């Protein structure tokens, strides 16, 4: 068999923004 | 040699959206 | 001898919304 597997690689980058939160009420 | 690990998970969340528009007048 | 790390992962999630919009 093969030498073992290498370590897991890391976590990715992040993830994109969220989006636009809820407009604001009437004034 | 032995193959590449498994890929890592995910990153972190991402940042929050902007604020939302204004209400209107 | 061991393989390499193995490649980074996905980008995360999405973030959450943002706060509430201002009052008009």
């Amino acid at each position: 068999p093969p030498g073992p597997p290498g370590p897991p690689g890391p976590p990715g980058p992040d993830g994109p923004p969220g989006p636009p939160g809820p407009p604001g009420p009437p004034g």
